[PDB]
């Protein structure tokens, strides 16, 4: 017995034998005519959404597209932008995401790194692409129409489904394999406690090169709620925000705290809120947390797909990281890797299904930071990502973080 090691809740069912394309298949087939996306007083269905991306997945097959590849992604916010990275994972493939602002220079290294082949623009950034060698598609070609159907080959659990290239770093590139066994398993826990549903209208704010877009995204696809894209221009803009999130009966929020403490009225109809990126303060906490808002704070590396603990915030209830996603868990070891008593301080890690393959083609770095797992009680928890963090285990069983080990 140990109380030393923390668990999420104990969901096997959420691991199956699946990968994005068959969760997305699935929601498309079953509400063929619910609206998938808005993007201004433009509409598309789950339906539309679905063939338009197989017309493009078929274009890229007939372009040497196949499971395990990796295809860059920069296009502007917008329905384009979700069905070209759509696009890329019918096709078996994993996409790279580019942020709106990334140097073309940044692009080509990216791609390099990466050993892509190739990536989705627009007719109009092509040409800011002179400098990139690997091959580039627009969304406008990959959608004519074709003379016979392409069968697409199955990608595999295994298999990655996407990089994540740290936007904004201007170091040596470090590419995160997040693999569709990674991603299937997050998607469905933290769904369980999160609770997005069909109904909800999901507000889409954050570009594809991060990791809350997931949460955004691809939840939603998960159950078939509808997305509404914002513009370039409204994501600047808090209070414009504030009032577009009331008119368009936005029920669902992912964002960060900073954003959130800018906006200057209550938005009542938003059932869930999830706050990511950091810690939220005491006082956004009793400024937000009301009966009609159910607030949440996600906590979690990048390494380790998405989110690794959720906290439900209450006024009153001093701010936690919470308690690990189901099968996720955490523990706290030396500088030597061995496992420390409750209370001790030293370094977090996480293990569970959804941590990453690892950091690709730089093996050194991935086996210092992913290490074998003495204390595993099953094969999926075989793996420790070594956060870097410090932390203790709480007389009440909880992870307190208390910075970085450097
Ligand atoms: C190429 As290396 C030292 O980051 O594994």
């Amino acid at each position: 017995n140990t109380k030393n090691v923390i668990r999420g809740k104990y969901h096997p069912e959420f691991l199956q034998n699946e990968v994005l394309a068959d969760i997305f298949a699935h929601t498309a087939q079953t509400l063929p005519d619910k609206t998938a996306l808005i993007e201004a007083d433009k509409t598309l269905s789950y339906g539309e959404l679905y063939q338009q991306a197989l017309i493009m997945a078929q274009h890229l097959a007939l372009k040497g597209v196949k499971p395990g590849h990796i295809v860059g992604l920069w296009l502007p916010r917008g329905i384009e932008l979700l069905k070209a990275q759509l696009a890329i994972c019918l096709s078996g493939a994993a996409w790279l995401p580019f942020d709106m602002d990334t140097p073309a220079d940044r692009i080509a290294v990216c791609l390099e790194d990466a050993e892509a082949v190739g990536m989705i623009t627009t007719d109009e950034w092509y040409e800011h692409l002179a400098e990139v060698p690997q091959t580039k598609w627009t969304n406008t070609e990959l959608q004519k129409p074709l003379s016979e159907s392409v069968s697409l080959a199955k990608t595999t659990p295994d298999q990655p489904a996407y990089i994540i290239y740290t936007s904004g770093s201007t170091g040596k590139p470090k590419g995160i394999v997040i693999t569709q066994k990674n991603i299937c398993h997050f998607l469905r826990s933290e769904n369980s406690i999160l609770g997005i549903q069909e109904q909800d209208k999901v507000y889409q704010g954050f570009s594809v090169a991060f990791d809350m877009s997931f949460e955004e995204i691809w939840l939603s696809y998960l159950v078939g709620a509808t997305l509404w894209i914002a513009p370039k221009s409204l994501v600047s803009d808090p209070e414009r925000l504030c009032q577009t999130l009331k008119q368009e009966q936005i029920t669902v929020l992912h964002a960060v705290p900073t954003l959130l403490a800018l906006f200057p009225e209550d938005v009542p109809n938003l059932r869930i809120i999830n706050l990511g990126g950091e810690m939220c303060p005491d006082s956004l906490v009793d400024r937000w947390a009301l009966p009609h808002h159910q607030m949440f704070n996600t906590y979690g590396p990048t390494e380790t797909t998405v989110s690794a603990s959720l906290e439900l915030l209450e006024r009153g209830k001093p701010v936690t990281i919470g308690k690990p996603l189901p099968n996720y868990g955490m523990l706290v070891i030396n500088s030597e890797r061995e496992l420390l008593e409750q209370g001790e301080t030293g370094e977090l890690c996480i293990f569970g299904p959804s941590v990453a393959q690892g950091y690709l083609g730089r093996p050194d770095l991935t086996a210092d930071k992913f290490i074998e797992n003495p204390w595993a009680m099953s094969v999926e928890e075989e793996l420790l990502y070594r956060t870097g963090d410090l932390a203790k285990i709480d007389e009440f069983g909880q992870v307190h973080c208390l910075g970085r080990a450097d």
